[PDB]
């Protein structure tokens, strides 16, 4: 796999998956028809304003550690990861109903969907993430849902390290 998404380049350096569609629901009672990815698999994600290391499982995030230039920056990958992951709980930050259209009057997919949903605004998706405490070594750090850096606690499985 080398490819992108939310514009970023994602190369995978390790593990596979196998597609497999399936149909989910929003609170807002959405179907979403989604292509979901089944196995485990790591790539590194380069955008020109941050770049990251993404491990993920079957709808698991399980670690991003980003490096941006800024925090606006870092957002934007945090983002763009969580919504890769196909995690149930960045489906239940989906508030009301998708309908993007690309320059051309189409229905955006549905993964484009939730991105550019998240993109408009992100509070919901991080606030249900998920936060857990972390080891603070070799120089990782946590980010908060405000964008915070922590020392003590961070996103679950999120870190921000420049090293
Ligand atoms: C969640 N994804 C998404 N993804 C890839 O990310 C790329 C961008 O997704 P997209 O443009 O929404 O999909 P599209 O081109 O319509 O194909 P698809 O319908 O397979 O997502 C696609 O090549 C898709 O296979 C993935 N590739 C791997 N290896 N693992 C994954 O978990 C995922």
């Amino acid at each position: 796999s080398s490819f992108s998404f939310g514009g970023f380049t994602f190369k995978r350096t390790s593990g596979s998956s196998i597609k497999r569609e399936e149909e989910l629901l929003t609170g807002n009672l959405q179907t979403l028809k989604i292509r979901v990815h089944e196995g485990y698999e790591e790539f590194t994600m380069v955008g020109k304003r941050a770049t990251a290391i993404l491990r993920k499982a079957t709808r698991r995030l399980v670690q991003l550690i980003v490096s941006g230039r800024d925090e606006q920056s870092v957002a934007e990958a945090i983002i763009v990861a969580m919504v890769f992951s196909q995690e149930d709980c960045m489906i239940k930050a989906v508030r009301g109903d998708l309908n993007f259209v690309n320059r051309a009057n189409q229905r955006l997919n549905p993964m484009h969907q939730l991105l550019r949903h998240f993109q408009k605004d992100a509070k919901v998706l991080f606030q249900n993430w998920g936060i857990e405490h972390i080891d603070n070594v070799m120089g990782m750090i946590g980010v908060l849902p405000d964008m915070t850096p922590s020392t003590e606690m961070s996103m679950r499985g999120i870190r921000v390290s420049k090293m």
